[PDB]
């Protein structure tokens, strides 16, 4: 048999603010009741930290067991392809398990954000479409969320990131809400927060004129 | 080990009569040491013999990949009768079997919209036409562009994106020089469906 490491990135609207908190997680699975207790190494270009909260045992019903060691990181080092290494090993065991993780290398592209009104056909419906396209960004890593008045809104799905001809990324947004909102002259809008933006951030309005 | 997998038909061959549609079945990472694969058809739990089978094919890591090809009745995967697909090789030591079939649930007519470029995109050289095909099931569908009657190559498609309705959709962007949108060229976004009359709709987009 034996243990298998996953390493997971951390979520972009986490490294794109200065005052949340970006996480690299290393789960392990199929470790097994007499296995020695998991232990975790973290590295960032080779360097050895020591900030990770490791988590205890968590049986799951195929009776293995699943450990999980999270890594706070630095939003300059992620967003600056620093490297993240995990190395898994039992106490007193010789084999050892490693894996990386880093951003995508590549010359990061400013996304373009527009918005799309409803179409003229589905004002008969009683729920409109607004619709932001954001094309144009590298690397795919980025967040969509929509608000009006400052509150943020509800009732939105995106699409995911689509690769496009030129190497670059594409996605849609649609925000639906009620025809009502959308006739009395509210104001939404689409905030996308990508690396490649001035200050990671930008915001297009939509509103019925 | 090797490992299997399964493809339905194209959205596109089971909606028209006059094509055929079919399910694929692939192994890959056969070893040259074994070539033999052998392939058991079920649908329904009953077991066919009427598929082919694509000989044996290289590949740069030094591995195979066979395929096996079953022709489908439109009304059989329409109806959401089950496909089964058991691959027997010495590599396997037990035979790695993989199901499939329609989504069963109620089909869902799909709305399309057809969405002008944004004022802001105009100056660029090349603008965007959006078309915003919603609220359909089940996720397998068509779309494709054309310009005049002749179909148009450089649009990209998303795949289809689960609402919270229970029905899924999707957008599709063609890309044109801003040249060929502002001599009122009419592009057509084309949609297939289950769920549309005659299996097919159409949506026209121009500047005036
Ligand atoms: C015993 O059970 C455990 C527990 O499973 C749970 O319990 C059982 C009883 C069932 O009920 C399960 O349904 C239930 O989930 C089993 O543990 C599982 O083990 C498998 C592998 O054997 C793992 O599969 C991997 O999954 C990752 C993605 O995992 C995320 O998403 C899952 C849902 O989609 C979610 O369940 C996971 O917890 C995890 O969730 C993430 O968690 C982090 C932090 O917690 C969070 O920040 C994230 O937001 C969150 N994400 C989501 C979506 O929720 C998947 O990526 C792996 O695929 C890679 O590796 C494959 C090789 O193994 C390879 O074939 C793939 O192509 C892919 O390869 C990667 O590709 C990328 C490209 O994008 C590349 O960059 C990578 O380098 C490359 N890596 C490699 C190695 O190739 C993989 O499929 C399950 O996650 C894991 N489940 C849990 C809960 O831990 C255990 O296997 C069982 N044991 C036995 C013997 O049966
Ligand atoms: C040696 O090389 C060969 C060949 O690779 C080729 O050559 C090398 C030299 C390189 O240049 C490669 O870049 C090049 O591709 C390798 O063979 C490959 O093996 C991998 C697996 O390791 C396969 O990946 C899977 O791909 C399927 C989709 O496959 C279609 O799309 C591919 C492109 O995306 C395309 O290349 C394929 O040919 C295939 O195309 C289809 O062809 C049929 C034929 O008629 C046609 O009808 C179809 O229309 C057409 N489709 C398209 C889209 O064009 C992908 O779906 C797989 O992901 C699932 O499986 C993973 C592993 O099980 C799992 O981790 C994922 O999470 C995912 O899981 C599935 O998820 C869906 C939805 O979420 C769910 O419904 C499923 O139930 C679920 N299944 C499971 C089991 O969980 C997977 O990524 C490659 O397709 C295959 N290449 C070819 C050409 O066959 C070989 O691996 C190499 N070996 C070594 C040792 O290196």
């Amino acid at each position: 048999g034996g243990p298998s490491v996953f390493l997971f990135p951390p979520k972009p609207k986490d490294t794109l603010m200065i005052s949340r908190t970006p996480e690299v997680t290393c789960v392990v699975v199929d470790v097994s009741q007499e296995d020695p207790e998991v232990q975790f190494n973290w590295y960032v270009d080779g360097v050895e930290v020591h900030n990770a909260k490791t988590k205890p045992r968590e049986e799951q019903f195929n009776s293995t067991y699943r450990v999980v060691s999270v890594l706070t990181v630095l939003h300059q080092d992620w967003l600056n392809g620093k490297e993240y290494k995990c190395k898994v090993s039992n106490k007193g065991l010789p084999s050892s398990i490693e894996k990386t993780i880093s951003k995508a290398k590549g010359q990061p592209r400013e996304p373009q954000v527009y918005t799309l009104p409803p179409s003229q056909e589905e004002m008969t419906k009683n729920q409109v479409s607004l619709t932001c396209l954001v094309k144009g960004f590298y690397p795919s890593d980025i967040a969509v969320e929509w608000e009006s008045n400052g509150q943020p809104e509800n009732n939105y799905k995106t699409t995911p990131p689509v690769l496009d001809s030129d190497g670059s990324f594409f996605l849609y947004s649609r925000l639906t809400v009620d025809k009502s909102r959308w006739q009395e002259g509210n104001v939404f809008s689409c905030s996308v927060m990508h690396e490649a933006l001035h200050n990671h951030y930008t915001q297009k309005s939509l509103s019925l004129s």
